[PDB]
């Protein structure tokens, strides 16, 4: 499990949250968001 759909449109800091986080790391299809 993580806390987006890495597929979406985007990778991943920007759909964590709207301003974006400040960095992410995609695996297969998820991804966690970090230091955010």
């Amino acid at each position: 499990a993580a806390a987006i759909s890495c597929v979406g449109s985007p990778e991943c800091p920007p759909k964590c949250r709207a301003q974006g986080c400040k960095n992410g790391k995609c695996m297969n299809r998820k991804c966690k968001c970090y230091y955010c």
